[PDB]
């Protein structure tokens, strides 16, 4: 069986303000059996500590801070890896912005080494202009996650991927995406998860991001029809996941 589990957060162990008890039991089962797992999210607005609290206070789950890996974390790791200058211009929220600040990157508006773009529910043309000019100057253009939409009360709204699309059109340069289903976040996840690519599994509810995160990177996949991809959609999926579940309670560890 799989020796480690990479798990999506929203839509998999909880849905919006709603709880998915089978999702709660799942990590609770992994914990009791001592099976390594990693909560992998494309979210960049929250810091892992904020996520950890949200989980414990609203969704009956208590995980160690190290069990949480976000697109923000994977992003600063990449920046550090690329080791270009220590300057940057960032569009995103407090989770992403503080993580980069904490890593020693100072805000540079003219010629930043990096131009990092995540979702900012309060973005302004001014921010886009600045980023547009900095990218053309030669800054390394990074997209935190490719997500086209953000699920909310009002409905599906512009996601980080859509903000990046605005910038790709204006600069003619495609950003290097970090988040699922792209390689960078997956490789680093494996590295932090501690187990072989060949024996890890990616568990999620979204085909385009989670399931493809596995298929594209040659990592086994498990799709739970809660959240995003609706069960009616599975029969027509271009590529069937290794496993399809209506509930995580049905997966045997």
């Amino acid at each position: 069986p799989y020796k480690g589990y990479l798990i999506d957060l929203d839509g998999t162990i909880y849905q919006g303000k709603n709880r998915i008890p089978a999702g709660e039991r799942f990590i609770k089962r992994l914990q009791e059996r001592g099976i390594p797992y990693l909560l992998v999210t494309n979210n960049t607005t929250r810091t892992p500590e904020m996520v950890q609290s949200m989980l414990a206070n609203q969704f009956h789950v208590e995980t160690s801070i190290e069990t949480i890996y976000t697109a923000t974390m994977a992003t600063v790791d990449y920046m550090n890896d690329m080791n270009r200058g220590k300057t940057a211009y960032v569009i995103g929220e407090t989770g992403l912005k503080s993580a980069i600040a904490a890593a020693g990157y100072v805000e540079e508006l003219e010629n930043p080494a990096y131009v990092v773009v995540g979702l900012d529910s309060q973005v302004t043309y001014e921010m886009l202009a600045i980023a547009t000019l900095a990218i053309q100057k030669g800054a390394l253009f990074i997209g935190t996650n490719p997500d086209l939409n953000i699920p909310t009360e009002r409905g599906l709204m512009p996601g980080a991927g859509a903000l990046n699309a605005l910038l790709e059109a204006a600069t003619r340069v495609k950003p290097v995406f970090i988040g699922k289903p792209n390689a960078i976040i997956m490789n680093k996840s494996l590295e932090v998860l501690g187990i072989q690519r060949s024996e890890a599994v990616m568990v999620g509810d979204n085909y385009l991001t989670d399931i493809m995160a596995g298929i594209q990177n040659d990592i086994a996949t498990i799709l739970v029809t809660t959240g995003f991809t609706r069960p009616e959609e599975v029969p027509t999926l271009p590529i069937q996941p290794d496993h399809v579940l209506s509930s995580l309670d049905e997966w045997r560890l």
